[PDB]
């Protein structure tokens, strides 16, 4: 009774069940556990629902392999009416991204910051949309969830990897937060300032072979709380304000001044 | 022997094989290259095995849309026992990632440092927890690499990106690392301090329009270990401690303390 | 004509076409939308093309379970020729991106930064190549993007998050960057030197309880370009250049100098 199976001596089965309302296709190898395609109102032994949709299951490996590219999607496309590569709101998405990331490259240039490759991310907009080249668009409207107990690894071989977010890009290490970059670590925040904040633990900022330069526009204070600021030059020491300096260089102190020098 | 052929003269076949141990199922046609679903004991034209588990595999594209989530697993399932969607694993995850978010925002709100978006990070924890948005959900016990050659894109278009270890998060740029926020940049180190360090290059930290301030409860050190050092202010450079000040201001100089001024 | 059939009174069909350059399988149950699988050359109702290759659709969920693994790949394997989990140019951007991040993390150790979790992505590599764990493994020749109007989580339960990119790591984002570490923040910038920038918006920089250290081998300079430059101890303020210093402790100051003072 409406369920009609396809079934070998060796449990290979293409079922169908017929029952209106919770139709459901298995396709099932005994091999790998139960390797399974399981379509519509899936069912379990005792025929209850264990879900509903397209289920492709194995205890083995799973390989999906698109040689034109993937399109991993949880965009509705009900009664597959359109194309099957439809993908307006990823598309939308991949717009957003780089548009975001070209401005702020242009903002990034105004401040004399580190540009980012936009280049890149352009030619990955190229190639994702509409997967002209053979890449892979992950696209969920509610959200994208990459977990692991384990490590996890972004990697970009030869490009860059560009992360983008509309609001915040937090990173939360149970650790350490680590960057090496062979060429420049560029920071910039365009309008609420910068928080560069030990909690504990010894602040070390170093030019390691180059200049160091700290600046302000407005005022500049530099602060030890509880004990000695120390400031040492190997050439020369010179603190300049309004025309008057004190230079320690040599061996020696300039208090130069236009105005007057008072001891008080 | 073994082998039940559903074979179309186009050569669409359903072939289901039976050899105990070794039974596969082949839903395969001709176009795209082989587009195929290979599930169990997948053996090559030769019946040598080139693979155990359910393939889907094409020389084109490969479209995976699911309305209402996709839930893509490495997570063991034996025998099909339990929901299509049960991810135990996967949601101890998206829990312990959160959780680990919430304590360090609690930890930035003690330090004044500009706090993570929990609430996003939340509602995605709602989302995908059983899919109950159409969200995707990346599940490996043993890692998730996402690697290409070419560029790399992890975009949330209107809401945050969140990045969590129980260990650390590593950045590795064989170019540059730059971060462009339009709002606050911020970096706290809870336990170890902060190290930012160019091995090579200029060190600009800039308050381009705002005020700078750099502080510590401790010993505060400048040096220069080879140049000179350079302090200058436009209006007022003052050096202050223990009641005792130098104050380059207008074109003057003022040495003033409660105590003695010895030159030595 | 050139179309097998089986269908079943509720619409559960494995459709079969044969015309010759347009062959596909149509596996498709009415539940759920139209759950379906299908593969080569799909078609519409009105039997115009709407995607080649592999499609997996549904209104409900998609779960794809791997037990031993999940290789998701736009790279082509013509005519299905080659082993399931044949991952070659996957596994050179795996082993490109952990080469890249030991050479990284040789660099940080050299420049007394905090070193990355390399273990842990040694042991990802050693898992993911060829899925000898169960792993996630995303590939793509041409770039992956994944993205979403809502959140996205990229997390690590116990262990490190590794972003590696043979060009720039750009971080862009529409509200703030933030970074909590429980341990240290090391950012190290190998050639081109680091820019912490803050167009507009307060730069604090704190070692909250412990020392901060700024230097440069070459020249350091401080300066605030319209406001004023504040340099406050609690215990001792110590100016250091040459032999001669200016020391501000107890209530006094202190000029030394083995050479001359001069007044100007």
């Amino acid at each position: 009774g409406t369920r009609n199976v396809i079934r070998t001596p060796a449990n290979n089965k293409l079922r169908m069940e017929d029952k209106r309302g919770e139709e459901h296709i298995k396709l099932s190898t005994e091999y790998g556990g139960k390797t399974q395609l399981n379509l519509g109102h899936n069912v379990d032994a005792s025929r209850e629902l264990r879900g509903e949709g397209a289920e492709l299951r194995t205890d083995d490996w799973i390989s999906i392999r698109g040689g034109k590219g993937i399109f991993i999607s949880a965009d509705m496309q009900p009664q597959a009416q359109g194309k099957m590569l439809d993908m307006d709101e990823a598309i939308r998405q991949l717009e957003q991204a780089l548009s975001l990331a070209r401005s702020m490259a242009k903002a990034a240039t105004a401040a004399n910051a580190t540009q980012g490759d936009i280049s890149c991310q352009q030619r990955l907009n190229a190639s994702l949309t509409d997967l002209t080249a053979p890449g892979m668009l992950l696209h969920a409207p509610d959200g994208i969830g990459m977990v692991s107990a384990r490590a996890l690894r972004i990697a970009s071989g030869s490009e860059s990897v560009g992360i983008m977010s509309g609001d915040n890009t937090d990173i939360t290490a149970g650790q350490s937060f680590t960057v090496v970059a062979e060429g420049a670590v560029s920071l910039l925040s365009r309008n609420q300032g910068m928080q560069l904040l030990a909690a504990k633990g010894r602040v070390n900022i170093q030019a390691q072979s180059d200049d160091l330069s700290m600046s302000s526009q407005q005022n500049l204070d530099i602060q030890s709380s509880e004990g000695k600021v120390t400031v040492s030059a190997n050439q020369e020491l010179i603190l300049a304000c309004g025309g008057a300096y004190i230079k320690l260089s040599g061996g020696n102190i300039e208090l130069g001044c236009p105005g007057q020098i008072l001891l008080k």
